[PDB]
Formats: C-alpha cells, sequence, structure tokens
C-alpha cells in the first residue's frame, strides 16, 4: 500500500493541531525541536516523541502551544534521535558527549543526538545543508573530530505545509509511442533567457512560461533533471568557479521536496505552489512532465573514506534509521555501493521501499506529474539486503548486489503493484523509463527489466554513433543498424515488451550534446570557466569531427552529420528522446560531463546563428513529420509485410547483404496505409564513406515517391527538410537516387 504508516508532519482539518509521526526501528528516544526560521536560530520548544507501535513514533501539537512558543509563521522542524550506540543520558545537553558509545554499534546504528535530523517525509526543505551563510560540512559529520558539534543552527529543518490548493491542470492521456521527449535542466532552461521576466528566469514560474516554446518545437514531453531537493544554495558562493557546485543535482536530500533554489517564490509552501502551477502551465500546453529522480543514493553518501568507519554525513536517514535506509557490508560497519557515490539506499528492506512508493505517489499525485525516469534504475532490482547473506533476501545467496527482475519484493516490482502503468493504447496512468545498469556485480540489464518497463536504449546511442564516426576502425554490424530502426526486438520483444518501450536517444545529459558527438575528437573536461573543470565522464563517445582537424572536413559535415543522428532518433520505432539544446546545435566544447557546471555555457541560449536557426526548422520538421506518420509509431513490432529491408541495388535485403560485414548501406520501406499512415516511407542510410546509388523499389502505396529530405551538404540550408506539399518529385518503380556518404534519405509515396 501507499502511505501505510501516515509518516510525516501535518495539520489537522482546522489546523488547530499538528501530528508528527516518524519511524526509527532502533530509536531509544526521539525529540521534536521546533524552530522560527531554518537558519541559525535555536529551537524555541521541544516535544518528546512517544511509540505508536510498529516503530513509529508520535507527537500532536496545538498550534497554539507553537504560537505561545515565539512561532507564529511557518512551522520549521526536525529531529533528535537516541539508540543503542549513543543512548540518552540524562545530563546530555546539546554539544555534549554524555551517553556515546559508538559512532556505530555492531547492528549498524549511527545516532548522534547532537544532529539535527531532517524529517524523510518533509515536503518542503528550509536550506541545503551548504548555503551562502555556512559552507563547512564538518558540522554534520560523526567521528572523534565532530560528533560533539551540535548541527542544530545549521542544519536543514522541514517545513510544515498546509495543504496547497492549487490545480495541476489535467493530465495527458496520450500513448507513449505517440511523444517526443525533451531533457532539460529547470534552471539552465530560462536562466538566460531574455524573453522571460528576469525574476522568473531559471526557476519553475520561468520554465512554465516557456511551454508554447516546447510546443512550436513539438515535443509533447519533458523531462526535468532532478527537482527533489538537492545540495545547490552554496553553488555562488564563489564566483567564476565550478568548484563548489553541483548543476545536475543527482544527490537527493529529501524525496517528498521541490529543489527551493529553483523556485521564483521561496517562502515556505512556494516551491511547492509554484511546481504545480508549472505542470499545470504544461498539462495546459497538452504536454507531460516527466521527472528524473534517483532513489540508488542519498545525499548524505557513506563513510568518509573506506579504511574509516566512523566518520560519515548526518542530517536525515542516517540519524534515523541508518541500518533500514542503507545497505551496510557484512559486519554492518561500512556500505555497500553500486553507485559509486558511496552507499546503495537499501531499496529491498520495506521501510526503505515504503519511501521511494510514497515518494513517488506525492509527486504523481499532488504534484500532477506523469512519469518518472529512474536513475541507476538496476539498485532498484536489487534482492539484496546486506553484504552478506540473510534468510530474508532469499534469493541473494551470496549477499551484496543481485539484480532479480523475478523477485516480486525488488522495488521495480513494487512500484508495478502500487502504480497503474499507462496503457499501450493510451488512458490514464504512469510512464516509468529505466536507466538498466549501475556498478558492479549483474547491474548491467539492458532488456532486463520487467513488462511496464520502458529503458534507455544504450546500443541504439552507442551502434549508431560507431557507424557514422567509427567506420574503418572497427566493426559496424548492417543488422544492428536495422535493429536499431525497428525498435531493437533484439532487446525487447523476449519480455513481451514493444518497440514504444525502446528510449532511443542519440545524446543526453551524461556525455556529449548532438553537435559535439559530431565535433569533437575526444572530451575537453580541462578548460577553465565557464566550460569546466569537469573530471571525466565516459572514456567511449564514439566522437568524431568528420575531418574538421585532418582538413578533411568542413562544419556542412558536422551539419550533415548531426542531422543524420536526430533523423535516426526521430524515424526509429521506439519513444524518441532529445536533449534540450539540440534544437539549435548546443555545445559544451567537448565537455563531456557538465555535472558541475551551473554557469552560461551550460544554461540554455536563445540567441541563435543562421545556422543553428536552420538546424531549428530541420529539427520542427522531423519532429512535425514524425507526429503526422503512424507507420514510423507501431504499437507493436513491425510485422513481415509491413516493412522489407532493401539493399541499394533495390533487391530485398537477404542473408548474404545480413551477414556481410562490409555492407554498410541499407534501406527501408513500410506500408503506411497497413498502419495507418496517409503515405509509405522509404528511407535510406548510407553508412559509407563515399557516395551510393540506390534503386529505389516500388512503392507500397501510393505510384512514385517524393523527396522529404536528403542530409547530405549540398542541401545544407533552411529548406533542407521540406514543408509538407513542398516533396520533390523523384520517381517511381527503378528511380536511382545518388546517395552522398554517411548521410539520410527520407522519402513518401503519394
Ligand atoms: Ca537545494
Amino acid at each position: 500500500a501507499i502511505n501505510s504508516m501516515s509518516l510525516g508532519a501535518s495539520y489537522d482539518a482546522q489546523q488547530a493541531n499538528i501530528t508528527f509521526r516518524v519511524y526509527s526501528s532502533q530509536a531509544t528516544r526521539i525529540v521534536l525541536y521546533l524552530y522560527s526560521a531554518g537558519y541559525g536560530v535555536q529551537e524555541s520548544a521541544t516535544y518528546t516523541l512517544s511509540p505508536a507501535g510498529s516503530g513509529v513514533w508520535a507527537v500532536t501539537v496545538p498550534v497554539s502551544s507553537i504560537k505561545a512558543a515565539g512561532i507564529t509563521g511557518a512551522v520549521y522542524y526536525g529531529y533528535r534521535a537516541w539508540g543503542p550506540n549513543w543512548p540518552y543520558a540524562s545530563n546530555w545537553g546539546k554539544g555534549s558527549q554524555a551517553g556515546f558509545v559508538s559512532d556505530v554499534d555492531a547492528n549498524g546504528d549511527r545516532f548522534n543526538p547532537n544532529k539535527l535530523l531532517l524529517d524523510p517525509y518533509a515536503q518542503e526543505v528550509s536550506q541545503d545543508p551548504l548555503n551562502p551563510s555556512n559552507q563547512n560540512g564538518n558540522v554534520f559529520a560523526s567521528g572523534a573530530s565532530y560528533r560533539t558539534t551540535d548541527s542544530g543552527i545549521y542544519a536543514p529543518k522541514g517545513v510544515v505545509l498546509v495543504p496547497s490548493t492549487q490545480s495541476t491542470g489535467t493530465k495527458p492521456t496520450r500513448a507513449q509511442k505517440d511523444d517526443v521527449i525533451y531533457e532539460v535542466h529547470v534552471r539552465g532552461f530560462t536562466e538566460q533567457d531574455t524573453s522571460i521576466p528576469a525574476q522568473y528566469r531559471g526557476t519553475y514560474y520561468g520554465a512554465g512560461l516557456k511551454a508554447s516554446y516546447l510546443a512550436s518545437l513539438g515535443v509533447t514531453a519533458v523531462e526535468f533533471l532532478p527537482v527533489q531537493e538537492t545540495q545547490n544554495d552554496a553553488n555562488d558562493v564563489v564566483p567564476n568557479s565550478d568548484a563548489n557546485q553541483n548543476y545536475w543535482g543527482y544527490m537527493t536530500e529529501n524525496y517528498f521536496s521541490p529543489d527551493r533554489r529553483y523556485a521564483y517564490n521561496k517562502a515556505a509552501g512556494g516551491p511547492t505552489a509554484e511546481f504545480q502551477a508549472m505542470v499545470q502551465a504544461f498539462h495546459n500546453a497538452g504536454i507531460k512532465v516527466y521527472m528524473d529522480v534517483v532513489y540508488n543514493h542519498t545525499a548524505e553518501g557513506g563513510t568518509w573514506t573506506s579504511s574509516d568507519p566512523t566518520t560519515a554525513t548526518i542530517y536525515s536517514w542516517r540519524g534515523l534509521d541508518n541500518a533500514t535506509y542503507y545497505e551496510l557490508t557484512s559486519g554492518n560497519q561500512y556500505f555497500y555501493d553500486n553507485t559509486g557515490i558511496g552507499a546503495n539506499f537499501n531499496t529491498y528492506n520495506t521501510v526503505a521501499q515504503n519511501l521511494i512508493v510514497d515518494s513517488l505517489a506525492y509527486w504523481a499525485n499532488t504534484m500532477g506529474v506523469d512519469g518518472f525516469r529512474f536513475d541507476l534504475a538496476s539498485v532498484l532490482g536489487n534482492s539484496c539486503l546486506n553484504g552478506a547473506y540473510t534468510a530474508s533476501a532469499p534469493n541473494c545467496p551470496n549477499g551484496g548486489y543481485n539484480f532479480d527482475a523475478a523477485d516480486s519484493n525488488v522495488a521495480i516490482n513494487r512500484i508495478l503493484r502500487e502504480f497503474t502503468v499507462r496503457p499501450a493504447a493510451g488512458g490514464s496512468g504512469l510512464d516509468l523509463f529505466a536507466e538498466p545498469w549501475a556498478i558492479g556485480g549483474n547491474s548491467y540489464q539492458l532488456g532486463g527489466f520487467p513488462q511496464g518497463w520502458s529503458e534507455w536504449n544504450g546500443l541504439f546511442r552507442d551502434s549508431l554513433r560507431q557507424a557514422q564516426n567509427e567506420l574503418g576502425s572497427m566493426t559496424i554490424y548492417v543488422t544492428q543498424d536495422a535493429n536499431d530502426f525497428s525498435g531493437s526486438s533484439n532487446l525487447f520483444q523476449s519480455s513481451g515488451r514493444s518497440p514504444w518501450n525502446s528510449i532511443n536517444f542519440i545524446d543526453v545529459h551524461d556525455g556529449m550534446t548532438l553537435k559535439d558527438v559530431y565535433s569533437c575528437n575526444g572530451a575537453n573536461n580541462s578548460q577553465a570557466w565557464p566550460y569546466g573543470p569537469s573530471d571525466g565522464g565516459t572514456s567511449t563517445n564514439y566522437s568524431w569531427d568528420q575531418g574538421m582537424s585532418a582538413g578533411t572536413g568542413a562544419a556542412v559535415d558536422q551539419r550533415r552529420a548531426a542531422r543524420t543522428g536526430m533523423a535516426f532518433e526521430m524515424l526509429s520505432a521506439g519513444t524518441p528522446l532529445m536533449q534540450g539544446g539540440d534544437e539549435y546545435l548546443r555545445t559544451l566544447q567537448c565537455n563531456n560531463n557538465a555535472y558541475n557546471l551551473d554557469s552560461s555555457a551550460n544554461w540554455l541560449t536563445y540567441s541563435w546563428t543562421t545556422d543553428q536557426s536552420n538546424f531549428y526548422t530541420f529539427a520542427q520538421r522531423l519532429i512535425a513529420f514524425r507526429k503526422a506518420h503512424p507507420a514510423l509509431r507501431p504499437s507493436s513490432w513491425y510485422s513481415g509485410s509491413q516493412l522489407t529491408w532493401y539493399q541499394p541495388s533495390g533487391a530485398v535485403a537477404d542473408s548474404n547483404y545480413w551477414n556481410n560485414t562490409s555492407n554498410y548501406a541499407i534501406a527501408y520501406a513500410i506500408n503506411g496505409p497497413s498502419l495507418g499512415d496517409s503515405n509509405s516511407i522509404y528511407v535510406a542510410y548510407n553508412g559509407w564513406s563515399s557516395s551510393v546509388t540506390f534503386t529505389l523499389p516500388a512503392p507500397p502505396s501510393g505510384t512514385q515517391w517524393y523527396r522529404v529530405t536528403d542530409t547530405c551538404d549540398w542541401n545544407d540550408g533552411a529548406s533542407t527538410f521540406v514543408a509538407p506539399g513542398s516533396e520533390t518529385l523523384i520517381g517511381g518503380a527503378g528511380t536511382t537516387y545518388g546517395q552522398c556518404g554517411q548521410s539520410l534519405l527520407l522519402l513518401i509515396s503519394k
């Protein structure tokens, strides 16, 4: 169930009382601290909580008592907990060591009463651990040097919210197969956009104002990088330096709270009502709002070092019940990790898992979000509970990490039974997307997720980048191109899934932008502000500048390649995903891991050159085309009568062709009418470095072929992709077409 324990802080109907409920299976004592401000002040009152059974502790406070304590505005709160490793000593006082036994005990408890704790169910956070007033993270650490430090006035406080009456509009019921996703950072979306009033730039409010921009481009779903509270308030303390910045936000501090830094209205309840108003603006434009969520690790991380089990950050989950929330190593002194951040969130533990479900429900229901893309999703399929084996995790015999999509108790299956996934034909429900990998063990699971889950297709990205940029360096399989274009049945069909479950993309936030994969011979992450430096992303970008540096290529060529890559994702069966900015050839000058760049090089710009504006026209018409032709969006795997593979000779691609590893050109035709389309279409990819002549087959429907686009250099301009009705008559069966090397041809029959 959802909200099985009714955790959190909430007012009763008449706002006469607030009830605080919090879980801890090991705590010995839990005490509520109330503050009038989130930072810099001591508490106005404290209330000892009482065991309400099943590990939940509760207390109900009358509002009059709160006002009597001096708190007449918003109620900021936190907890102080005691446990086996640090029991309550009657002489303990803030900043005292009284009662201390150990920083961590044999069972993994890490209680420290000197650390004020943020409720995991807080719906809003006052400020991040590091902010403009304090950038010393040591006040939150355990260990001999810092355990007695009282973090009270520096620690983040939760805000008790009065239910918002803000509408989130009506949720689109469009089938996922008909969507075109646009990934963008909520702050970089409008931060330097002069078409938005300055005060709204880089905020939720500002993003809502760009709904029309997205509608003209033609995308149907915006996917935001993490919006749940992340460490970002100290980003601008030191100017012209990415040193202490966290831009992307893959360090969640709280799972129910919209990040305050991204809101225009920063008052208590402001980020919340503003995020709701923002999705209303999108929902009004008929656009879905997806959220990138990260439940594989927490911002608290693990131990500071792998040799000292005593020092770790404590401000939320860890202080309340470390053994419940994190996956500990055998012996419980350290953390088990498959994320590389320091510690796995214990996704297999019921209470930890309930938090994932409960926060997802909050965002989907109260916040109006239409779907979620799960970062390092394989950690949510872990059937282990600890570094060592435990009978409670029967399916994880070796302990540690073990992905098991058949275990009904892993987080990815729990989600499926608590929520309704949108049907293939549309209707209400959620759209769930997984990045099917993590770090180590059997975590790489592309094609391993259950029905109900779509996945980020890394093989689509890589194989096509290779086909365009690695000719001669590595083997390119013409059969893989085919798989890519047809919805990767090789990955999705055996599980009973469909082509639209393949999220096809050439580029995402991780790695290079579209322009960059065709303009960079490698990553360049060591530039100075505002382009770097950034500590390395992948070593395998499969990028190439099209001969630019060698003198065998030029700018048109990089644009020809970018046109070809975008066409691959927009023409292929599956659900296309483009990175915001790719519509104007956004570049990061080859930085392929810009996660710490909260700068102008990273935000989007809307002042474009002719060549950039020309690309936007290409992108806009290509997205419009996909949306106008159902034959490109099959709900099920193309049947044999619906799609025919052709060799350049106009002859059907046979086994001799498929098994010949020196064949780089491929073409196909789809029977438009059989898929409910008005035209049949023919796509040709010349993966060869030189000109290839394609002999057109007989149109499945209609009598003649008309050219829609040719990505080749000669066709570079404002009209490389024609407007509907201006297709150039090429010819019928037998007509030939000379296709330049490394490019794509699009044709419709009439
Ligand atoms: Ca923040």
